[PDB]
């Protein structure tokens, strides 16, 4: 099954330069361009329509860390590592670490492509 | 400045659990969960709504590589970098490296917060 959200793409100066970069912005995001865009904020943000999937199935896999807020410790990570995961569209792999303390970690996670 | 996108959370079977988890994956996306959320596939996908910055600013940042779609050459990086970047809340530093030929490769992105 699949959805749509709108994903952030920078500042978007016309219709011809949207259709050429929503592709490109859905696909780092494993979607697809619906062709619809709106520009939010004047002269600096855009966010163009993804259509996602909500199962990313594929052979190829790649693992990195993002950005998770910060976490008081790893049983919290461990519980809410899955669905920090899944707001990237991706599985949480069980690593995490504070970067700094009492403000951000990040939680390592695997994309499925 | 600000606006407004729908983030992923995975299925989120009540109120209660959005209030629980919406700021969680709002902070994890360096935003201000609403309050506001949807389910967008019965069983399997809901979204919390979520305000982001245009630019976000701090004396801290994190590096790490994302997905960036396919991209061919250093000249489409050059170009897509940045717009690819923004699409997640983060800034393009020009590093990049293929990770499946003709299928995906990833940017380096860096997280300010």
């Amino acid at each position: 099954a699949s959805y749509k959200v709108n994903i952030p793409a920078g500042p978007l100066w016309s219709n011809a330069e949207a259709q050429q970069v929503g592709p490109k912005i859905a696909a780092a995001h494993q979607g697809n361009f619906t062709g619809q865009w709106t520009t939010v904020v004047e002269s600096a943000m855009s966010v163009v329509e993804v259509e996602l999937q909500v199962e990313n199935t594929g052979i190829h896999e790649f693992k990195t860390d993002v950005l998770a807020g910060p976490l008081w410790s790893n049983d919290e990570a461990q519980k809410l590592g899955p669905q920090i995961a899944a707001s990237y569209g991706a599985e949480f792999t069980g690593q995490w670490r504070t970067i700094v303390e009492g403000v951000m970690s990040v939680i390592q996670i695997k994309y499925t492509f």
